[PDB]
């Protein structure tokens, strides 16, 4: 009856590939680095260990780090478009995220970011899991390309947000694109209601 | 095609109202307190306020302390009966967990406390959410009676995991228990694969 929306959060909500490469840059300047515009696939780590032997391990102690989740700046639109999403009449949002393997900072680190951006009363409508699949919804919002696990069918329609790692990416009839949060999104919520 | 089944956490595999009771009486050694014979109703701190005004934030003090969820003890049988459940052909096993307001430990101690008991690998099994029915599966075995959220028809079947809170409560047919890890759990998985 409500429709129901899952929003990720890096890559959709939360600048993950900037404030990765910022740091990342900062933190090891010697060492080669991939331009956004250069981005490809998912994985930060896979891209940056072709680059060089070594840099998947560096990559990863980046966001590994005390504050890196934290103190990723919100995407253009992003939270004003979330807030309006979640006031909408008969619209309930979750953000959903996947935490990393080293649980140290990140779960919480995440938490806090949503109550920075908006407020205690949100942090009811996370879900963090490794697993989007088994959490039910009409739409998923979402810039990883392949969103696989434990349900073979899942209820959503996975829309891809678009990222630098994705932005080429030719997908398959029918699946569809939400551009950024200045692109459309009432409309794409507006076509899976009754 | 496989089955699949959330186990909750607090009340199911780690000791919450043992693990509260012992500190509680530590910390607050004049209070009065109420043994788990006499606990009703899922919330300690409702229970607890209605003893005696204070008592309830004292109570919820206690959990939002560092290293409470962390040093709960895991219910009997708990620990052996899950990974036989996650071993078990055609059987995916998540933990589904709800949080507390207070985001500074929980999320930490409950990845760090699976880490401690099931391993590495099983941390890819946990959900963590204030929200259950917007998480899809054959089976939730959960101590809390009422289990409502976003999603007005769940996927699951709740069984009800017996604890001291819910032992006299009286269900509505067809609704069913699981009364410990020693318990049938596998006749009750088995009666809902094809
Ligand atoms: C790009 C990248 C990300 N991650 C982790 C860090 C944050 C989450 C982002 O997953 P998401 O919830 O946006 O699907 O996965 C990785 O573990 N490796 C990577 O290469
Ligand atoms: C008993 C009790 C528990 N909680 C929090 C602490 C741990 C989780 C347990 O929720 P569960 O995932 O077991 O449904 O809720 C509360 O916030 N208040 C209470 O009175
Ligand atoms: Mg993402
Ligand atoms: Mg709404
Ligand atoms: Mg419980
Ligand atoms: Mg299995």
């Amino acid at each position: 009856r409500a429709l129901r929306v899952l929003v990720n959060m890096d890559g959709v909500l939360a600048d993950f590939e900037g404030g990765f490469l910022r740091k990342f840059r900062a933190r090891f300047p010697d060492q080669p680095f991939i331009a956004l515009e250069d981005r490809r696939g998912f994985w930060v780590s896979e891209q940056y260990g072709r680059l060089r032997p070594g840099l998947s391990e560096k990559a990863i102690s980046i966001w590994e780090s005390k504050n890196f989740f934290f103190e990723l700046e919100p995407l253009p639109g992003a939270v004003e478009a979330v807030k309006e999403m979640a006031s909408l009449q008969n619209t309930d949002v979750f953000i959903c995220t996947s935490p990393i393997k080293m649980f140290k900072y990140c779960p919480y680190e995440k938490y806090a970011w949503v109550e920075k951006y908006f407020g205690p009363d949100f942090l009811e409508q996370i879900v963090l899991t490794r697993d989007k699949t088994v959490v039910s919804a009409d739409l998923l919002i979402d810039d990883r390309p392949d969103i696989t696990g434990a349900e073979p069918t899942p209820s959503w329609e996975h829309v891809l947000f678009t990222a630098c790692h994705n932005q080429h990416l030719q997908l398959q009839p029918p699946r569809r694109r939400l551009h950024s949060w200045a692109d459309d999104w009432k409309a794409i919520l507006d076509s899976k209601r009754p």
